[PDB]
DNA sequence: GCGATCACGTAC
DNA sequence: CGTACGTGATCGCA
């Protein structure tokens, strides 16, 4: 059963075809500065499998890699062209990847491998990776023999499946998705990885032993309130000193002991001195493990760069996520935390960070999909959403509105994007479920287009099975059939929320596309660092700024053309934390 | 030693 | 109430 191929000890001519499919295996997760461990090319003449250090060391199969007009067709073409890239090598003419292919026809799969995409079309003549390579410590490149003949199977696999591939995109129109979006972004965020962002590890490292500090000094008080020592960090020694030695109320239970949760324990802070320094703790060691040690580990040495890595084929909705580290998730609600932006810092001299951010985009492609006339005339006015819903909900004038109020209506309208729920409306505003309905009743009242959506939208997707984002990205909702109350109403949700999150994403990701092909046209030497949902985030000469103050919210402004229009605030400094 | 599950907290 | 990722803890296991 043992599949036929040519394991070649040097490159040959019909090796470089103008039409192949292609394997550059990195078996690293993270891909940065790692091996490439073998190589394999399957186009019309056969099947071949080459050595790497052979083959990126030949003239011609460099040149052949860096030809556009040389089509590949590949699975993560983005790993391989980032490892390409720490190797001084460029991979051009991808024409095809398997994995955003797979991505784009059902993100619940959770397709992250050649054997998994090819199962979908009953094609199982590839191992899955796991079995090839163990997992772990485990983990372990097999022998030339075994290794060979898996890179082989998978690129004959991505061969085979192309045109089905295509094929299914095309009847779910999403081939446009697939060639003009996806695929085009995929190269844009190999250049972001590949550029990595500058950190100043001294400032970090100052933080570091500021905030080890402080955590000495707020333990200590803490074993002095508790009167005794106990490791803060366990959910069973503080458990065991809040409710049975302090005797402090049990107001929420996990489902193994005791909850002490960020928002128990706001409500538990009038009852004991503890509570509100075992919060500060948190918060402090909160920053320290993850945000500052956490991001030291990360950081490389000789160029004190971090280099992210953009998951673009993991999202349900169409988001890229970002790990090792997850550049995201950086703190900037409270000045605490947001002072760890000032690690981040441009990666030449007199060079600046600038940040531009869509101004209530969810909100708006709401909007624009429910055709609310209400909801349209407040952006269209460019009115302070969240006063207008308490405005509207509440009904008073502006004038009338006070901060509490402005405060409620403002998690009405992220209930409304979430996929709004009575009980999960309650809980946030800390309220009753009747109460929480009333302000969702008074909501629909005032935005009856928006009611409209939310009830139609349900209703297609138990029809069609899925739900569809503006370029049309989908995802699939079985459990919207469920017999099963809370089974259904999750789904319902993401009918309701899928829509408008993933326009959001397909907007931004349309930004990105549209900004490079400006930043290139214009030979600014100005570029993209990082995404974050709804914002983007670049560094370039100081020199440049001007003309990115004009020219990048314009870009990210007129991506798409909604009835109401798109907003974009910017900001630039010496560091992410100045860049407000 | 190791990997998986928790409970938690940070982002948009 | 939507979407993610990284942490330290606790705990069962080749
Ligand atoms: O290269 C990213 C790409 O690979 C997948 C697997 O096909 O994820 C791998 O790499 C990520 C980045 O290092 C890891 O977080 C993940 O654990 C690893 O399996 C895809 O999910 C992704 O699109
Ligand atoms: O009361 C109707 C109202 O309920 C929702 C849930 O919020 O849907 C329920 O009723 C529908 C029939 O009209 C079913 O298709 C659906 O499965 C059930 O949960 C709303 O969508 C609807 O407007
Ligand atoms: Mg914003």
């Amino acid at each position: 059963a043992k599949m036929a191929f040519t394991l070649a000890d040097r490159v040959t001519e019909e090796m470089l075809a103008d039409k192949a499919a292609l394997v550059v295996e990195v078996v690293e997760e993270n891909y940065h500065d790692a091996p490439i461990v073998g190589i394999a090319v399957v186009n019309e003449h056969g099947r071949f499998f080459l050595r790497p250090e052979t083959a990126l060391a030949d003239p011609q199969f460099v040149a052949w890699l860096g030809d556009e007009t040389k089509k590949k067709s590949m699975f993560d073409s983005k790993r391989a062209a980032v490892a390409l890239k720490w190797k001084g090598i460029e991979l051009c003419g991808v024409s095809f990847d398997l994995l955003l292919a797979a991505y784009l026809l059902d993100p619940a799969q959770g397709v992250d491998d050649v054997a998994a995409a090819a199962k979908m079309k009953q094609y199982e003549a590839v191992r899955p990776d796991e079995a090839v390579y163990g997992k772990g410590a485990k983990r372990a490149v097999p022998d030339e023999p075994v290794l060979a003949e898996h890179l082989v199977r998978k690129a004959a696999a991505i061969w085979e499946l192309e045109r089905p591939f295509l094929d299914e995109l095309r009847r779910n129109e999403q081939d446009r998705l697939l060639v003009e979006l996806e695929q085009p972004l995929s190269s844009i965020l190999a250049e972001m990885e590949f550029a990595g962002v500058k950190v100043d590890t001294k400032r970090l490292e100052q933080m570091g032993k500021e905030l080890a500090e402080q955590l000495g000094t707020v333990e200590q008080r803490i074993y002095e309130l508790a009167g005794q020592e106990f490791n803060i960090n366990s959910p069973k020694q503080l458990g065991v000193i809040l409710f049975e030695k302090l005797q402090l109320p049990v107001l929420k239970k996990t489902k193994t002991g005791y909850s002490t949760s960020a928002d128990v324990l706001e409500k538990l802070a009038p009852y004991h001195e503890i509570v509100e320094n075992i919060l500060h703790y948190r918060q402090l060691g909160k920053l320290q493990s993850t945000y500052i040690e956490g991001l030291l580990k990360v950081v490389r040495p000789d160029t004190k760069k971090v280099h992210t890595i953009f998951n673009q084929a993991l999202t349900q909705t169409g988001r890229l996520s970002s790990t090792e580290p997850n550049l995201q998730n950086i703190p900037i609600r409270l000045e605490e935390g947001r002072k760890i932006r000032q690690a981040f810092v441009p990666s030449e001299s007199d060079w600046l960070i600038f940040a531009a951010d869509y101004s209530q985009i969810e909100l708006r492609v709401l909007a624009h999909i429910a055709e609310d006339d209400n909801l349209m005339e407040a952006f269209r006015r460019d009115l302070d959403i969240h006063t207008k819903t308490a405005m509207d909900i509440f009904q008073v004038s502006e004038d009338e509105v006070t901060p509490n109020m402005r405060r409620q209506a403002k998690a009405v309208n992220f209930g409304i994007v979430y996929g709004i729920s009575d009980y999960g409306l309650a809980q946030n505003l800390n309220i009753s479920r009747k109460e929480a309905a009333e302000f969702i009743e008074r909501y629909f009242e005032s935005f009856p287009g928006v009611k409209r959506y939310m009830e139609n939208i349900v209703q297609e997707a138990k029809q069609k099975g899925y739900v569809t984002t503006l370029l049309h990205r989908r995802r699939y909702l079985p459990d919207i059939t469920s017999r099963n109350f809370n089974v259904r109403s999750f789904a319902e949700r993401m009918a309701m929320n899928t829509p408008i999150q993933g326009s959001a994403a397909d907007i931004i990701k349309k930004a990105m596309i549209d900004l490079n092909a400006r930043l290139k046209e214009e030979r600014l030497q100005a570029h993209l660092l990082l995404q974050v949902h709804d914002e983007l985030i670049l560094e370039a000469p100081k020199e440049e700024m001007e003309r990115l103050c004009r020219l990048v919210p314009e870009v990210m402004e007129q991506a798409v053309t909604l009835r109401v229009p798109l907003k974009v605030d910017y900001h630039y400094g010496s560091t992410w934390y100045d860049a407000k």
